[PDB]
């Protein structure tokens, strides 16, 4: 598996939504370079106006894209699992708001690292951070924490993010996450370790659909 990342890859991602009755599609282009840990991508909203905001669907829209440390290689799970991939599940408690439900394959469709994905999202607030789009247009958080799932044979991991809402507060994203091999064949099952990621968010100035060009930096550390 690892060999498939040494070089820069082409990502495409696909997303359907569904949150509180509230439908839409993503679609995202860009490319992996996991030697430097590096994401550059373009989400489109291709059904209009996207009804959440866009921050809130960042850790959803390819963890296999990670710089893992030479000494941490025996740790890295999710290139153990390509080309064949693995699901990727999380539920995300919206503090005092709704909940996500997303269930995605990461899988190699020839030379393309493939993200599809299905969102369903309920119990939000009509008139809250989400569904009334009072969250700023950037991010904050960073470590994803990777725990084995040995009975699994995948990994889980439980993480917080926090969303900057306009009047400087927070909305906190609760995560927790379980990913699973599709295929039969081995995988590498890790110690605890974590994954340190930052993600800047901006716009193409030439784009007119509903849209988010992203850039991430995702290194895995904790094992020294
Ligand atoms: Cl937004």
């Amino acid at each position: 598996g690892e060999e498939l990342f040494t070089g820069v890859v082409p990502i495409l991602v696909e997303l359907d939504g569904d949150v509180n009755g509230h439908k839409f599609s993503v679609s995202g282009e860009g490319e992996g370079d996991a030697t430097y840990g590096k994401l550059t991508l373009k989400f489109i909203c291709t059904t209009g106006k996207l009804p959440v905001p866009w921050p809130t669907l960042v850790t959803t829209l390819v963890q296999c894209f990670s710089r893992y440390p030479d000494h941490m290689k025996q740790h890295d799970f999710f290139k153990s699992a390509m080309p064949e991939g693995y699901v990727q599940e999380r539920t995300i408690f919206f503090k005092d708001d709704g909940n996500y439900k997303t269930r995605a394959e990461v899988k190699f469709e020839g030379d393309t690292l493939v993200n599809r994905i299905e969102l369903k999202g309920i119990d939000f607030k009509e008139d809250g951070n989400i569904l009334g789009h009072k969250l700023e247009y950037n991010y904050i958080s960073h470590n994803v924490y990777i725990t084995a799932d040995k009975q699994k044979n995948g990994i889980k991991a439980n993480f917080k993010i926090r969303h900057n809402i306009e009047d400087g507060s927070v909305q906190l994203a609760d995560h927790y996450q379980q990913n699973t091999p599709i295929g039969d064949g081995p995988v590498l099952l890790p110690d605890n370790h974590y994954l340190s990621t930052q993600s800047a968010l901006s716009k193409d100035p030439n784009e007119k659909r509903d849209h988010m060009v992203l850039l991430e930096f995702v290194t895995a550390a904790g094992i020294t």
